[PDB]
């Protein structure tokens, strides 16, 4: 067993402690060691497949409604279908199911979320494997 | 029962006959009686004061005139009637969209119009399933 | 202008009259003439395109949940994606978006709705034209 | 601020290093600090007593063992948490499904488990967007 010293800010530690107590850990190291185990295990996650793109945006702002649909049409091949739920008067929750090469999928995601007016962008890839 | 006579013009009649022919009908009363029942029956499912769910389909060419931004804005104005919308990019220009609505079958009718009656939207189609 | 005499049962006429009065028609003929106009106009509705299949079914009954998904997988090519809303504890509202030759679409619809356990089956075809 | 020392075993560490390498990290505190914040932050969005919406994705092979009938039955048991589910037939065996949920972020967590924790379901993934 090796050792590693990290520096953490007060608020993070305050939440982490609140959690280590309740979740039944003897101390910070024990609790952090556990989060690492799960997190790294998820890193066991090739060129083609499907993907789920989630994100929230406001239809008005920079005419995003039109922009995001136009964008998706430029890559309509990669697009399978898009689910959309109106959450409030301004925001919209959208989920685009994508098919094709992961490279194209990665690019598609950027065209949609890496821009002003879009929040909570999330992309899960499901490669053929 | 009760017999009723309808006054039809030469044109409307030549129509009812070629289409009834194509659809296997050999008799006008039958062709007309079904069209009628089919109508009044759909007329029903739409009444106000009845709850339920509905399916609204339609195709639109996103570019035109902010139909995307206006179609989406219209659904937000009535967000309480919307459950979720499914959109499929048909080709570089056409958008197939399907919206599930729940609530008063009446208000739904309105909603279908506010959208289906928008310059640029075609193939509109509603289907109300009263909660029974 | 030609003439056509049809026979209608009491209840239908009772609804039709209630309607002709309120909707402002002078009589049955005037009201029926109007329904015909619209109905026949809709008959202006070739081999390929998309379609929307709607229907309601109860997940339990004859294991429909599994059957309808298995069915759709036999024709997964014609299937683009399927929306599903749980309406109550027993019934489900499902809408399948279909792509392909109308012939295949017509067949697909029968495999899904023309059977016990399924209600309100509806199919709108959108051919490439 | 505050410095903390973690006791790691040779294996967990060789892991954190090859994966941090692949991801461009050159320092362990940074690799670990982000993993941590990312975790506690997601831990948050899930609390009970907060409303909102969520996205639940997962893949399943419909045949297996009535996973179709059981997955769908489970969603009906909690129908109030469901908004709508989107299903895509990946291939002759795999079903990609996406369910939108709204309500207490807490109950949602449960729901994700009742399904994601079903023999035959893989690639499960939740994303809670607290109504703020
Ligand atoms: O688009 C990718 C995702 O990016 C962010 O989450 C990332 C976060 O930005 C990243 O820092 C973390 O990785 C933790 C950093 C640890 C690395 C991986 C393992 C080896 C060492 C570095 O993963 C999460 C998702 O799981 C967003 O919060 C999420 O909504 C989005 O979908
Ligand atoms: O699957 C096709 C549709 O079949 C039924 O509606 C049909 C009805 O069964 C038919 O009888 C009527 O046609 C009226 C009969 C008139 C014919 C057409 C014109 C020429 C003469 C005959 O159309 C409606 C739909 O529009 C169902 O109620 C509907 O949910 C379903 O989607
Ligand atoms: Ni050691
Ligand atoms: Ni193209
Ligand atoms: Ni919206
Ligand atoms: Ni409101
Ligand atoms: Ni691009
Ligand atoms: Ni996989
Ligand atoms: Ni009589
Ligand atoms: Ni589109
Ligand atoms: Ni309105
Ligand atoms: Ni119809
Ligand atoms: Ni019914
Ligand atoms: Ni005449
Ligand atoms: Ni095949
Ligand atoms: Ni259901
Ligand atoms: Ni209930
Ligand atoms: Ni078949
Ligand atoms: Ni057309
Ligand atoms: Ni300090
Ligand atoms: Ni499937
Ligand atoms: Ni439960
Ligand atoms: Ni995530
Ligand atoms: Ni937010």
């Amino acid at each position: 067993m090796q050792r590693v010293t990290i520096t953490l800010d007060d608020d993070l530690l305050e939440t982490l402690d609140s959690l280590s107590q309740r979740r039944g850990y003897n101390n910070r190291s024990e609790a952090i060691r556990d989060i690492l185990r799960s997190a790294l295990a998820q890193e066991a996650t090739g060129t083609q497949g499907f993907a789920v793109l989630s994100y929230v945006y406001e239809h008005e702002k920079r005419d995003l409604a039109s922009r995001i649909v136009s964008t998706q049409h430029h890559h309509h091949d990669l697009s399978v279908a898009t689910l959309h739920v109106h959450i409030n008067h301004d925001d919209c929750l959208e989920i685009a199911v994508l098919k094709g090469d992961m490279g194209d999928v990665q690019h598609f995601a950027d065209d949609v979320i890496a821009q002003r007016g879009v929040r909570h962008g999330h992309l899960q890839c499901l490669p053929k494997e």
